């Protein structure tokens, strides 16, 4: 389901839809949401120093491009009970582009 | 998000995937499943003389082309506890073709 | 043209699409379908103690990953007359994952 | 299932793998195979002036991009007894490119 898209558009989607709550850089600070560096290949709810809902820990997924796409389609449906206040990215090209940027920004 | 496809292809899809349990002709007989004539524009679980599950009755949808496509994607997810033994047409062209045929067959 | 995939999601596919009729572990019970331990590398229809159809027996193939994926694409096409009532896994990444799991659980 | 590919790329496929037996332009001449101008949207076995196997005529398909693709994968499997001596384009992107060229050259 995930196909690599445009990192450049993905960077703008993040600025307007996520940066509000998240930083991406290594060592960056948690805000409302956790810092996201190294999120791919990591278990849900494990960023150091961030205090998660139990449902984000207990979802128990190893983040990759595909379950990230599914999550960002509808976060509170993929993880019922999350404090991530965000409706979701409905359009699949917006998802591929954002995940393309996010991979590059967080690896 | 339903779109008219091939009724000839839908007829074939129907002969091979639905015909076992279903008829389409006006006043046709029930089999394992209810005869389907007049289904579009009727409430669910309302073919005369057929014993549905309570779930199929209480679902309380009015069949049109779009929620029919949603139903045929994963019938047990759309109507939990339905006794229809069918995995689903996962491909969208197949659902468009079948619904194109089915609308012509049952109207 | 099998390529290794995710045993973990192949596990998930097995219990949703196969477990109702099959067990996998060594010495496991026959149910509707035969216990499958040791399937890869055996001729078809050779699980001791299971009562097969003539067609599944006379098919005369040695199961590997490849012809298994052909079979699971359309079981009744590959073995005309089989009493396994299963439509098939149409998508290759689904068969890939399931076969990767099945091979690990049956070897 | 068909996806528009590269007409140019497909043009090179046709010269190497088809032109030996076929021509494409309006009014083009018959060779070993028939001239293919107007093939899409026409019944099988109809090109005016060519002598087809009865197998080709009785396949009774109206050619579009997708049953063309199916066909060119395995001609003898699609039309048993055809007199077209061509093993098939096994790679999916080769069929997409060729059909994309063929649509443009024969419409
Ligand atoms: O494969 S990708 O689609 O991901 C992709 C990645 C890059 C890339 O160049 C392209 C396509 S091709 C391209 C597409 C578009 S367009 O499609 O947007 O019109 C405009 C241009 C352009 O060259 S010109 C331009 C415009 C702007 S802007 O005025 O600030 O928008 C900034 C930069 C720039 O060169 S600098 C700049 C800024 C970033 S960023 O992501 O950090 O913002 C990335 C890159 C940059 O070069 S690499
Ligand atoms: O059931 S739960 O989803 O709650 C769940 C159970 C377990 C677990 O660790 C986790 C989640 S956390 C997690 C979630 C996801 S996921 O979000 O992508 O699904 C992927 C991974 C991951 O670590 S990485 C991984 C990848 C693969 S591979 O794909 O086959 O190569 C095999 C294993 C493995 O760990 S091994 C392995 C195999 C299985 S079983 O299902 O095959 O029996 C179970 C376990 C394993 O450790 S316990
Ligand atoms: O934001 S939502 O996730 O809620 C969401 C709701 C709807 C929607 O179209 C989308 C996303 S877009 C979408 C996203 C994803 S994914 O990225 O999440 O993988 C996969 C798909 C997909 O199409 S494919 C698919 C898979 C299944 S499955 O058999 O259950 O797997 C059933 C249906 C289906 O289309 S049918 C279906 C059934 C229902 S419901 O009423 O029965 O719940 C609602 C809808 C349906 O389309 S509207
Ligand atoms: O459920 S079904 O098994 O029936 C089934 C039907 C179709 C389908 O796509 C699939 C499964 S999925 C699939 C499964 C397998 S597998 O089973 O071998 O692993 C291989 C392939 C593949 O794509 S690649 C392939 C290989 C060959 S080969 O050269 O003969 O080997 C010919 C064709 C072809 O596509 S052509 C071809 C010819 C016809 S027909 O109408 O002329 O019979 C129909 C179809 C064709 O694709 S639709
Ligand atoms: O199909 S036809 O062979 O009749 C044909 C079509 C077109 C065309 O201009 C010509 C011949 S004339 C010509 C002949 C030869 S050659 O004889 O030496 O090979 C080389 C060139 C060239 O210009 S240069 C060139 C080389 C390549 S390459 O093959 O990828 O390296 C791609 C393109 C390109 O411009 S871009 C390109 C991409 C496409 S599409 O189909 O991918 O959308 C179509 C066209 C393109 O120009 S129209
Ligand atoms: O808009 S639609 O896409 O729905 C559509 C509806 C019709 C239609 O003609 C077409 C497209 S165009 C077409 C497409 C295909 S193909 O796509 O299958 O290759 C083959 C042909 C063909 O002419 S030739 C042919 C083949 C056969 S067959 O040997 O029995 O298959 C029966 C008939 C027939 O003419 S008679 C026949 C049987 C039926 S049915 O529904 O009762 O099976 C419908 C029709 C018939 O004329 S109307
Ligand atoms: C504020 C309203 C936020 C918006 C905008 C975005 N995110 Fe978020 N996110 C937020 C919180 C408070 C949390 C923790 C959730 C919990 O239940 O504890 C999250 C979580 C995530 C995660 C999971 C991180 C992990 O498991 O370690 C991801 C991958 C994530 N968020 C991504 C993400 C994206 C891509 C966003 C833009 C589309 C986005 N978030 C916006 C708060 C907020
Ligand atoms: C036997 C295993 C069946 C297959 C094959 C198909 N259908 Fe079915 N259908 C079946 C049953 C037993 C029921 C009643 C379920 C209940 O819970 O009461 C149904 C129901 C439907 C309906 C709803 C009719 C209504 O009045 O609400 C529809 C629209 C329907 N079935 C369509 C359908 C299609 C399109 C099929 C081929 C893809 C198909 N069915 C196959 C049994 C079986
Ligand atoms: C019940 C409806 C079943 C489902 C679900 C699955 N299988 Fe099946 N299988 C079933 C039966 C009754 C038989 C015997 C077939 C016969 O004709 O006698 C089988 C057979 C197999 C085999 C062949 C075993 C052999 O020794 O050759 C295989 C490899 C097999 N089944 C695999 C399989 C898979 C992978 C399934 C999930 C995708 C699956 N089966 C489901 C009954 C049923
Ligand atoms: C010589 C070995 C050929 C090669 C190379 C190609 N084609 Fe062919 N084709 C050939 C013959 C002798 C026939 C008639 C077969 C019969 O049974 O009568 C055909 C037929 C076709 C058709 C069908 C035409 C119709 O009117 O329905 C098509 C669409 C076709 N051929 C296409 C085609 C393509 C795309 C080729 C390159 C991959 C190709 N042919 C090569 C002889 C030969
Ligand atoms: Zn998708
Ligand atoms: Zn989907
Ligand atoms: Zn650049
Ligand atoms: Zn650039
Ligand atoms: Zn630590
Ligand atoms: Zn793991
Ligand atoms: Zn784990
Ligand atoms: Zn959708
Ligand atoms: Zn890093
Ligand atoms: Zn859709
Ligand atoms: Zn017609
Ligand atoms: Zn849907
Ligand atoms: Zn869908
Ligand atoms: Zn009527
Ligand atoms: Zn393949
Ligand atoms: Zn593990
Ligand atoms: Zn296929
Ligand atoms: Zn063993
Ligand atoms: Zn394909
Ligand atoms: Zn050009
Ligand atoms: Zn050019
Ligand atoms: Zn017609
Ligand atoms: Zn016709
Ligand atoms: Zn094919
Ligand atoms: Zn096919
Ligand atoms: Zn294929
Ligand atoms: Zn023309």
């Amino acid at each position: 389901e995930f196909k690599a898209g445009s990192a450049k558009k993905g960077a703008t989607l993040f600025k307007t839809r996520c940066l509000q709550c998240h930083t991406v850089e290594k060592g960056g600070p948690h805000k409302v949401g956790p810092n996201l560096h190294g999120i791919f290949g990591r278990h849900s709810g494990q960023a150091e120093g961030y205090s998660y809902t139990d449902a984000n820990i207990k979802k128990n997924v190893l983040w990759d491009e595909n379950n990230m796409s599914e999550y960002l389609t509808n976060p509170k449906k993929y993880i019922p009970g999350t404090k991530m206040a965000f409706g979701g990215l409905k359009k699949e090209k917006d998802r591929n582009d954002l995940i393309t940027y996010l991979k590059k920004a967080t690896e």
